[PDB]
């Protein structure tokens, strides 16, 4: 009976195995556009992605996961409202069973299809396991998906979606490149969290871009066609990875713009 996204073990049971889930900084938050303030001291967001190898891609039972090698400086964000560097581990995304929902953060209320998260650790923490532990030690860059016109750089994961269909398969993924995944814009919110999975550990410092890009409804009903399953076993469709928006509690979203 471990942890996942069904009536008995979703979200509103995770506190039972994982308490910090009733916490102080938990993610994700509805972003109150209004109230978000204005940080004129915010710098850019760095994204430097241009040396970034991907490896490998998985099907982990929750999500997809496209991981890269972190062990040099390769892919890393810096700048915006970070101190110091942190490194590109792997992204992936939550997602609807229908284009109305999938989305972890909202704004103003509004959920779209699905999001993106890219996961950074701090260099300063030596891994990803260490940095988790620590109070500044990931940041994650997150990117909402709405549906309209597709997104080619989306469509090599896409594609790739088919071999990894069950829980545990995993796939080489060399060479791609997900600077293909970015909006025009890096104008931001920021906010103190948390992962918005068990363990749920209160890591995280959460930039989420306010321009979404937008994936196609064919590329979406591609991430429905996987399976929290593993390989024969009863099939249960990926769908509806999400967990709704925590309390604010005492924090105040930052915003990069306006
Ligand atoms: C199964 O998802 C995870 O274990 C996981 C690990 C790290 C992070 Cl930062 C995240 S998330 N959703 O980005 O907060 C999710
Ligand atoms: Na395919
Ligand atoms: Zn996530």
């Amino acid at each position: 009976h471990h942890w996942g996204y069904g009536k008995h073990n979703g979200p509103e049971h995770w506190h039972k195995d994982f308490p910090i889930a009733k916490g102080e900084r938990q993610s994700p938050v509805d972003i109150d556009t209004h109230t978000a303030k204005y940080d004129p001291s915010l710098k850019p967001l760095s994204v430097s992605y241009d040396q970034a190898t991907s490896l490998r891609i998985l099907n982990n039972g929750h999500a997809f996961n496209v991981e890269f090698d972190d062990s040099q400086d390769k892919a890393v964000l810096k700048g915006g409202p970070l101190d110091g560097t942190y490194r590109l581990i792997q992204f992936h995304f939550h997602w609807g069973s229908l284009d109305g929902q999938g989305s972890e953060h909202t704004v103003d209320k509004k959920k779209y299809a699905a999001e993106l998260h890219l996961v950074h650790w701090n260099t300063k923490y030596g891994d990803f396991g260490k940095a988790v532990q620590q109070p500044d030690g990931l940041a994650v860059l997150g990117i909402f998906l709405k549906v309209g016109s597709a997104k080619p750089g989306l469509q090599k994961v896409v594609d790739v979606l088919d071999s990894i269909k069950t829980k545990g398969k995993s796939a080489d993924f060399t060479n791609f490149d997900p600077r293909g995944l970015l909006p025009e814009s890096l104008d931001y919110w920021t906010y103190p969290g948390s992962l918005t999975t068990p363990p749920l550990l209160e890591c995280v410092t959460w930039i989420v871009l306010k321009e979404p890009i937008s994936v196609s409804s064919e590329q979406v009903l591609k991430f429905r066609k996987l399976n929290f399953n593993g390989e024969g076993e009863p099939e249960e469709l990926m769908v509806d990875n999400w967990r709704p928006a925590q309390p604010l509690k005492n924090r105040q979203i930052k915003a990069s713009f306006k």
